[PDB]
Parts: structure tokens; sequence; C-alpha cells
């Protein structure tokens, strides 16, 4: 069932993901699409089925072989004041996923799976109020707080929702610290 | 020529380029649509359009009253290595648009126009190797670097394109500082 119309969808995933551009002989390494001759064909149509549309998004290609999915300058000058601002860095953002999932985690052991540099990312993080740091028996305990909870869409900021949701994430886009992970737990069990 | 395909491609890219969940009445003040009632029906259309179209983009409502242009499970699961992890804040970004359309520009103009949050800016983007300081009579000359244009989209590295290029960016986005650039502009033909 690995058919034409899913080696488009996947496309035109990658497309919305990446708002960067991409080359075909880029696209087809993550991709996995051999023929760069099938792989073009599917973004002109992608490209013209949007065309066709008259939709406020569109794909075409830009500098040296490359393919973007922008807004149209129509309508972006008209939502500039929707765009998100991110504050965060890929390190801290990837700490506080650690820290969501793990909660409530003792701050040593983030250190553990992240070296001196999550020490910084613990700080920035309470200073953006998105954890909290409860002091317990000499060390610190992790979670996110109230304003994590808003942000990402949990009113209920249920404590065991969140582990579950970020138990996803870890494993989808953190899979080398997954891992770190499992190999931890296997050791606490065999140490103790 | 206020149109009403005009107004629904205006909600379909504010859902593009927010990528967040958004209320009826939180697009109601941006996009400018007054009858609730009329700006849901285009989103219904929306989300329909794109679900005949079997497409891996989809646009769902998610917990109270808000709409969301994410990517589908199953392909969101797929390019999961095509996703941008960014190292600059907004404030960063922001400085960095600054010295892209003023440079040559000295440091202490930069500052001024910024305040002392410019001085781990300028430390932080130097350190990115996206802009460079060359030593000046006392004082540094900023300016984007080789790697700031391959990160970019010019391969050319003009620095006049590029001080083009981010007088759209500037005006756009940063309005205000666009006229603080205008004012301080007003005050050195004024002062001498």
């Amino acid at each position: 069932v690995d058919g034409l119309l899913e080696d488009k969808a996947l496309v035109e995933a990658a497309l919305f993901v990446a708002g960067r551009p991409l080359s075909l002989k880029e696209l087809s390494k993550a991709l996995g699409i051999k023929s760069l001759e099938y792989l073009e064909k599917l973004i002109e149509l992608i490209a013209s089925e949007y065309e066709e549309r008259k939709s406020a998004i569109e794909v075409v290609k830009v500098l040296g072989d490359k393919w973007v999915m922008q807004l149209k300058q129509e309508y972006s000058q008209k939502v500039i004041h929707l765009m998100p601002k991110p504050e965060l860095r890929a390190g801290e953002l990837k700490t506080l996923a650690l820290i969501a999932y793990l909660q409530p985690v003792e701050q040593s052991k983030i250190i553990k799976l992240r070296g001196s540099q999550a020490y910084e990312h613990i700080k920035k993080l309470l200073e953006m109020g998105l954890i909290y740091a409860e002091p317990y028996e000499r060390t610190k305990l992790l979670g996110t707080t109230q304003k994590f909870a808003e942000l990402y869409g949990f009113p209920e900021n249920d404590p065991e929702l969140i582990k579950e949701a970020f138990k996803k994430v870890i494993h989808s886009e953190y899979a080398d610290l997954m891992e770190k992970i499992e190999k931890n737990n296997r050791k606490d069990k065999r140490e103790e």
C-alpha cells in the first residue's frame, strides 16, 4: 500500500513542516524517493493544485532548484501580526520536553541526561515561568507550571496527561535521549 | 473588491502562519471579520476542502472553540527529521534584521536603537557566525557573513540586496523600530 497519492501526500507534508527551501536531491534523501524525475513531477503537480485552487498558500521554486511552501505576498502582509516569535532555543526546548515527561524530576537527573548544558536551560525555563523548582531534600524537583499548560493546550494541567503527550514527543523527535532514558533505567535497576 | 474568496483566503493564511490554536473571537480581531457566524462558516469550508482533497494537511477544531492547521499524525511521524530547530530568540532575530539592513553599522548605533539588550544579541550573533565585527576607529562595524547568506537564500551575498530585503522585513514586522530609524535620521539631519 505504498501508493502514489501517499508519495505525493508525503512531499507536501515535508514542504509544510520545513518552511525553508529544499532541493530534489535533498528531499530524495529524507523522503526516500529514488527517481528525481518522479519526485519533481509530484511538485509541479502539488504546485498547480494550489494554483488552480486560488488559495493563499503557494508552492514556487526559488534559487537553485529548491522548492518552498510560502504564503503569497498579498496575504503575508495582512497576517504579519500573527507570526509566532519564539523565545526558546533548540536545547532549552529539548530540556523542557524532558522535564515535562519526567516530572516531578530531580534537577540532578536532568543535568545527568543533558550535561552542564541544562544548568542554563533550567534557569531560563524558571525565568520564563514554564517550570517550577520546589526544594526537596537538598535538591530541586522540576515540573511544568500552569503557564506551560495554557501555552501548550492543556486547560486541565493534569500532570499524567502531560507526561504522556511528551513521551511521544521525546520518542518521536529526541530518540537519542529516549534510549538514554532507557539505558539509565536499566542502570538503576541493576545498580540497586 | 473585498470579496468572499478573499475573506476565505485570508482565514487560511492566518491558520498557515499561526501554527497554534486560535479561536473565532481571536481571529475576529486580527482578521477583522465582524459576524462570527460568517467567519466560522469559512473554516468548516476550508476544512472540508482539505478533507475531500485527501491532503496531508488538515484543519480541525481543538479544545475550546479553537482551530488549527496541523499535519496529520500519519505524515508528521514521517517528516519528523525535517522540522526546523531554531537557535535564536525573538530579540536576537530582531537585532539581526536591524544589522542586516543598516550594514555596515556601528555597534554603538545598534545599542542606541535596542538598548543594552543588544549587547548580548550581538555577542550571540557573532558566536553563531551570522554577523562580523570589524574593528573601526575605537568601535565595531557590524554586517552579515557568508553563513548568513546561505542560511537566508542569498547565494550572491550582495550587501545592497540584503539591505533591501530587510528594509521590507523591518517595515513589515518591526514598524516601531522602523520609525525609530526615521526619528533618529531626522535627529542626525537637524543635529549636524
